[PDB]
Order: structure tokens, then sequence, then C-alpha cells
């Protein structure tokens, strides 16, 4: 029976706060029917699995368990949240080698299991580890996806939303580039219910230009703020990962900002970097190329350049 | 890519009020990604398809269109709502032959398309047409499913719910048998939040026995009441069909009352009749056999007997 | 205080639209009580008890055949009662309006009016006039449905989830409505920018797309007698935005107090809506061509009001 | 009147439980405002703004670091603030309780208290005593979580959706709680009847199943330090039942006024709940063995209260 294929399975690799919250979000919203949790700390994963199971009588059913890489054989989706943090006194290049070593020992056993699905990558630095995952897995470009700037975009939209007092779902604005310090806002196409930010400021000159600059700076630094205040960040990214998962698993052809492979777009090549893209059950369908201003295009170039120098050096 | 199979497709046959409402329910609740609508009135189906499309920007995406039987090749689910009504002066046997002729001209082109999914049958008389569909399709017993007494059960639960002033989801009571005049309530296992109806009446003797009898009679006659008042019934059954669809498509292993094949249960054989069953992506997994009282078992026997006599005669 | 966490909608008009709206509300678990009011007291009883059968598969609701007096404590009164061009219905539908708004107000109703009967922008104005309610608590569906049609139309063409497509139809709902191509976009990329990247898409296709949208009701009626799923779904969306206090942006029939150079009419434009009705009216900066269209639509609308 | 369609929850205690509860509420779009109150004012700011990042993917909410005074107009106050047996926490947690309920009541709060701090049935009673609120507007999570664990446990065993499995744990949440096997069932078929049909299922398995349920918190803490997803999800379920006026049946800490021969304690039993808190207390007819267990649980509980 063809309906035997109506069982969706996600293997989650990494059971820190992010992975754990992602699993909870998936449970609460009833996305996918099976979640296997893989982490070097086997006790912690057993612990989360059976704590999450208690939620199921209040939601839809799911098979949730502590898993092994071999459990990915028939998974639709492999979500990687396992990245080693940058220790003080390491260079970005060192963070990258330390994490490539680890990422290899995940991707290789996963591919060897027979996994033939989509890789969703959220471990930091995400655009680099997304490229790495593509390189190590041999999967097609469009079946390796990074969260990229989805979270920064959400932060940006919510920030604007609060300012103008509007549901953030009616606010459309992007952050693009490498997720991290070189990311940048796309003010030129940002809007609220179709009305652009430029047009909105003209109607509401109380809103000073410097406020908007601060708003973005605050967005770029939001992770640092959160870590200062409570030790780690996780609810945002978890939620974004769930959103992306839903878009793939329900074949939505949704537009989201994501780490995708550049094949000429923005004058870029052979890197993963964050931009709006159409995504569905088969991964990336289209990469939207926003026509940027000169300033904005420069920012994209600078972001891509530093990113690319680091990739080359790392291999 | 294995995720290419994360696209769910339903072919709906019959675009009367029931089929049309079923399609709307599926759209509103975002169940399945594709709905093809098949009916002898091609204009009406085009009309519904494009009226339903207008709802999509407020819900999840779907491919919805006027379809042909050949469009079932890769469908997960074929839902049959096309039954000719009983004209005055026809016998039940005649209603059955008239509908077998029609049902043949549906099931044969569907099977010929390559359809390899699950048949969900709701056309009346449903337990007979479910058997017919099994016979004509050659599909396994457990991949041919009728709505059976799901709707009567819902009516029964809501009826009790109103009486005791409780959310109907906390009320658990079945109607079983052939959907129609010979169906019967399973008072012995009916309960509210675990407390049985017997126990509830003991605590609340204001509730007279005759009230409960009337409550069931009203349930059995509810279709007639609705038709008297507004011409046809459709919201209930549509909703039930959507529920069943969700259980299959999300592989729930849900318990629902459904038309299922009797292989000894209740002392019955070689008919489809309504009973609680476990259902998932592969159709019927288990048939629950409720231990009935003597009265209740008699009712089941009588219901099955008249039903079976009609089947035999019809072939 | 939690005694106030019970939401109640009185639906007036139990045709296909109203009936479908009720079903949508049931399926998506919006509001806890629905009263259905119509001339045909048997038909409303019939729908009420058919809809009740869905409740064991959704959240609970009190659903019943209702009277205008049942609106005393309603949050929401939704008016769908029309006769079966949308302008050719104006006098027939004002007569029906008149008989509804007065008994509703007399009941003590102190909520929001949501109007969907055609011609909607006129009947919305009428409803404001007859009710004496504030401007911002009388809301028409306006061009929400046309906008949805427009988005879906674009979505199909470019093969993208309609929720990622942002484009408006504004003006009077009906023949003088117009598309706002200047601000239409897909995931932020404008239609102009999209066509440049995808020149397979010819300019005449886009014009046809809009014409088809403007005639869609007629096409549907030709094919199946009436239209209802779209508008029902839109009404449910608007109801949810009010009842969950969303501050959502939607195209709606709202009162013009200067916007676009317009005054003392209800006409369709993007607006922010929440539990207290209309908060803001968004004023899209239109092109000259687009502004002309808005003016013509408004002019012709104001003539008919008289 | 629709000005009252804004639902507000004040959450007290921003540990893993409270934080997860907030997330659950966000993800499922329950309530429109969440204030978070905790000793650690930095941690609550941290969670508030981390949770805000989820809102563009869900419905809108006002989420912020709050003070007890922010409860003036809240619908719901949820108390999760505990020290890290569940009885060995009683004095430490009463001290914390004391410092919460008084400022909340003093703010003008006139809603429902939902209590989840351990030991829950004791702290629920305490909360009633300290607040002076009516019995039925002070609600403890009680054995909702144990019941969920029990259902899920059974569900896994018989390979069925837990929502089709109906079985309770009642009594004091903790060591003296007990299963109500007499009324436990799967799709109406009782556990007794199920075992008869499936004798592979041995009696000692069922006993182990319950023992494992009763020790599940300890198992989880052994494995990962704390438990939170289950209780958070249960609290969200209870919140939804109140805020959407469901009249849902759930096992909860409720005041005994004679039921089971018990008096003047809160203890866990099935109850009907809606916007006004507890409407009915269901009194399951227990077997002799089961009633004994309920009595022992209640006795031991009443001793500790003193």
């Amino acid at each position: 029976s063809i309906t035997d294929k109506d069982h969706q399975k996600v293997i989650l690799v990494g059971d820190g706060a992010v992975g754990s919250s992602y699993a909870y979000a998936m449970v609460l919203q009833g996305i996918a029917q099976e979640i296997g949790i893989v982490d070097i700390f086997k006790d912690k994963t057993k612990g989360d699995a059976i704590d999450l199971e208690d939620a199921l009588p209040f939601t839809s059913p799911k098979k949730i368990y502590s898993a092994e890489y071999s459990d990915a054989k028939d998974a639709d989706l492999v979500v990687i949240t396992a990245g080693a943090p940058q220790k003080p006194g390491e260079t970005r290049l060192d963070l990258v080698n330390k994490n490539l070593k680890i990422l290899k020992s995940i991707v290789d056993p996963i591919v060897d299991s027979g996994f033939n699905g989509i890789f969703l990558v959220a471990a930091n630095p995400v655009d680099i580890l997304t490229y790495a995952t593509w390189k190590l897995s041999g999967f097609p470009k469009n079946r390796v996806v990074g969260s990229g700037t989805s979270l920064d975009t959400a932060r940006f939209r919510q920030s604007i939303a609060k300012m103008v007092n509007v549901d953030a779902r009616s606010v459309h604005a992007y952050i693009m580039g490498e997720h991290g310090d070189t990311e940048f806002p796309v003010w030129s196409h940002a809007n609220i219910g179709g009305v652009t930010i430029a047009e909105w400021v003209k109607a509401h000159p109380e809103i000073k230009e410097d406020k908007l600059v601060k708003m973005f700076e605050d967005v770029r630094n939001k992770a640092y703020e959160i870590i200062k205040l409570k030790g780690a960040t996780f609810y945002g990214i978890a939620t974004a990962l769930a959103r992306i998962s839903k878009a793939i698993l329900n074949d939505e052809n949704a537009v989201l900002p994501l780490s995708v492979y550049m094949d000429g777009q923005y004058g870029l090549n052979d890197i993963y970097i964050g931009t709006p893209a159409v995504i569905n059950r088969n991964g990336i369908q289209n990469i939207l190329e926003i026509p940027l201003t000169d300033h904005e295009e420069e920012s994209m170039q600078k972001s891509a350049s530093q990113l690319k120098k680091v990739l080359t050096d790392a291999f």
C-alpha cells in the first residue's frame, strides 16, 4: 500500500536546549509522527524522550525515543543541532576545524545508514556547517538546508511589529547574509502590510532614522543579550526549525530565509549563505534574488567574502 | 529523495453537499496537500474547486481541481460519496442494484488507473457499499473502510454531552451495527469521563430511563429530522470523513467506529458492519470487540442478519 | 473575571454563506457560542443540529437557532442575509438590513458588526448609519475575498504558497475594484522585479489574471449556482482577528476620513483590526493610475449611496 | 464589549517548568498576554525576549518580564515557583507561596489560580487558605500528569493513540497515588476485558506499568536533572480548558466536600472545568481496594497539612 509512506520521521542530532526545544515544538504542533533523538549523552536523550512522551496524550501521537545514527535509514529529515562552542582564544578557523571533525562523525554514519532525505542544519556557524554537510554527505545542493537568517528575520519582524503595534505576521522584512556579525537588513523591501518602511516613516516622521538603525543593531546582538540574561538562546531557533520542518513535510512551497547554495545569485558562488528561498518536500526549489540597493549589495558581498575566505582555508 | 513521498493526495468521488463539505473541511484543517474532485457534473466540480481555492490564502496550501478517475493513480485516498437515493417504491434490493451498477463504474476505472491506496466509503447504504467496494476492487479487507456508525456515535455523544453539560470529547459512547434503522446504542460501556451511564444515573436519578431511550431514538432518527428541516444532512458526515482521513494520513492508530469486515467478531462473518476499530496509515489494524450484554448482542445479530440477507440476494 | 471568557457570535442569514461561515467557525474552534438567525426558522434549526454533530471532533460550542434578542450579549454580529451585478441587489438588501439592525440594537447588542451581504461597502455604510455604532466597530468584508483570489491566482502562476504572496485588491467590491500592482510582491520581491527575472510571464497574462479575479464570482455562479467557501473562510479569518485581538492587517470595508482624498464612505483598503474593531487604516501610496481607479470606484460608490 | 476579548496570564516561577509552559502557550496560541514573574529579573527578561522570537511563526502575544502588580487584570495566575520526595519540599515551598499570593491578591487579581508547584495538593490548599478565593477558583494540576503518563504507558503497550486510552491516577500526586484500573479502558473496552482478549499481557506487567508511572519523575530526574515537558503541556491543556470555557473533564487537585468520604482537603480526582473554574467533581465509584488507596492517600495528606 502506497499509504505506508504516510509516516514521517525525523532524526534529531544534538539534544541541547535547542534540540530539546525543537522536539517539544514538533510534539506540541503535531508535526511528524516519529522523532529519534541522537546525542553522545545517552542518558540525557532517554530523559528527554520519556519527558516528551508525557505530552502526547494532549497532542497527536508520535513514536519518540533515544536513537542511534542507524535509525536514520528511513528518516525524512535529519536535523543537526550539535556544534561545539567557540572557546576563548580559538580563531574562527579553529572553531571550524573542531566542528568539521565532529560533523564528519555524524554525517558519515548517517549516510551509511541509507538515509536518503533532507539535512536541516542549525549548529553554529550555520552557513559554514551547512556547506560542510553538503561536502561531507554528497547530497544534492537543494537537499541540504541551513536555518541561516530565519531567526534573525523573525527577530527583525517582531522588533518592527512592536514598534508599529501590528501582528508580526503582517510585517515582511529580511535579514540576509551569513548569520552572525556580518548579516544585514534589507530595508529596501521591508514593509508592513505592503507599505514599505520608507513610505511608513514618511507617514510617521516621529520614527527617526536612528531608531531604525538601533533596531537592527539590537537584532544583530540579540543572541548576546539573551545569553547575558539567561545563559543560552533556544526558543526562537527551535520554533524556526519547526517552521521549516513543517514546510518540508507538508510540501508547502513556502518562502523562508535560509542557508542556500549560491550559483551566481548576488554575484556569489560556491557558498551557502542566507537568502529568501522557496522550500517544499524536495528541499530548495527556488532561490529568490532580492534586487538590493548599492549599500545592501555591498553588505552582502562583504558577508560572503569573509565567509568564503574562511571556507577555503578550512579545506 | 524519500521526502518526495511527503505529498498527500485525496481523490473525492461525488460532489454533492457531503463531498463538497468534506473538501471544505479538509481545506480548513489543512489535511492533505491535493484534492481532486470527480463527478458526472463537470461544471459543478470546476465550480467547487475554484470556490475552495479562494480559502487557501487563509489556510495551508493545496492543489485543488476538477479531476478524472485516472488522477487516482498516485492517490493515497479515494473517498466515495456518490450514491443514488432510494426512490419511493423501490425495495432495498433495488437501491442496492442501482448503486452497484454505479459503484462498478467508479471502482473499476479507479483500480485501472493504478490506485494503490485506501478506499473510504460514505455513500448510502454505507456498510453494503463498503462490502461492494471490497468485492469490486479486490483490495484487502483492511484497506476498504466505511464511515459506518461514526456519525451516529458523534450524534450520540453530543446528545449525552448536552444533557449532562460536558464537552462531548469527554463522553465515550458507541452506536454500532448497520448504519440505519437497525443500529443500536452500547449503553453497557457508555461513559462520561470514565463513569458509566448506569453509575451516572444512580448519582443523578432526575435522569429517567425513558429520557435515555428517547435520546437514542432521536439519534437514530436524526437524519430524518434534519432532512425534514433543511433538505439534506452534510456537516456531520463531512466532519467525520475528515477525522477518518486525518487518522489515516497522520498514522494515528486512533480508535473510531467504522464499517469493517467481520471475521468472527460478535459471531459474525463476511460482512462489513459498524464497530470500534483501530485505524492508521495502512487502514484497519485491529477490530475492537466490545463485550456486549445479551440485549446488545441480540441487536447486533438482528442488524447483521437483515444486512447479510440483503448482500446475498444482491449477488 | 474569567466569566467574560465566553465568546458569542450571532449570525444573521443562513444561506450557503452563513451556513459555511458557521461550519468554518466550528471546524477551527473560533468562539464558544453561535446563534443563527433567519426568516426560515426550520432551516436554522436544521443547520444548528447538523453542525452540532461536528463538535465531538472539534472544540465545544453552544449552537442554536436564535432570535435577534439573543444578540444582547454577543461579541459579534455577522450579517450575510442578502437577496440571491452586486449593485443590482442594493434596494432589495437595504430593505432586509433595515429589519435586522434595529432589533439587534434594541436587544442591547454592544459588540462589533461584521457585514458581508452584497453590495457590501454600501450595506456597511448603511449598517453604520442605522446602528449609530462607532465607525470602527462596523466592518465590511470588502475586498478581503478578491484579495485572497488575487493572491491565490498569483500563487498558482508562480507555484508558491499563497501565504507568501502579498497583493491587494482595493476599492468597492465589485466591478470598479482594482489591483495594486505597484506594491504586490512574492516574498518581498515585487511583481515588476519578478517579471524582469521571469520574462515568460507576459504583461497581458497579468491583466487577464486580474480580469478573471474581478469576474470570479460570476464564473462560480455560472458553474455551480452560488459562491460561498471563499467568503465564509474570509469571515472566519476576520472573526478570529477580532476575537483573538490580533492587530492583523486585512483588506476591509472601512470608513474614509480623508484617506486617498476620500470622505464619508466605506470602501475597501488595508486596515489593522483587533478586539475593538478598526485601529488603523493603512493608506497605500498609489501610482497615478491606481489612485485614479480608487477615485472612480469611490465616486461611483458615493453616487449609488444617494 | 469585545474589549474583554483579551486574555492574560501571569506566570509565577520561571524555572524549566514555567518557561516550558510559556513556550507551550505561545506555540499553541493560547491567550494573548503573558507576564513572567520571578526573583531572577534578568532570567525573566531573557525568556520573554527569547519567546518573542517565536511569535512571527504563531499568533501574536504581549510577552514581558512582569511584577505581581501586573496581575490586577489577569485571567489566570499560574504558580510554578518551587525549590529544586515531593513532600520533602513542603516547608521550603510554603515560604515561597506566602510571598506570592499576598501581593497577587493585593494587586486586585480576580481570576483563577492554577497551582503546579510541589507538593501540589498541599500548596493548592495553602493557596486557597492564603488567597481567600472560592474553592472552585483554585485549581491544582494534581494527577493530570500522572494520568497522562499512565495513558501513554498503556497506549505504547497496546499500540494505540493515547487519546483513545482512558485511565486515571487519583489521590495525592506523589507516592500514595493509585491507578483506577476498575474504570480504565481503551476505546471503551476495559483493561480487564482487554487482558482477557490478549492474555500475552500478564498481570505483573500492569503492576510494573503503574509502579514505573509512580516513579517516573524520579527516573527523569536521574536521567536529565529535572522534568518539565509533561507538566508544562498539562498546564497548557488546563489553561485552554478554562480560557475557552470547555467544560472538559480532567484529573485535578480539587476541594473535597464529602466526595469519597473526604473533607477539607484538595486531592486529585476527575473534575469538570470551565471559564469559572471547577463546575463538578466527578466521583468515580471505586472498588474496595481502590477506595482504601484513596483513604490512605487522603489520610496521610491531611496529617502533613497539619
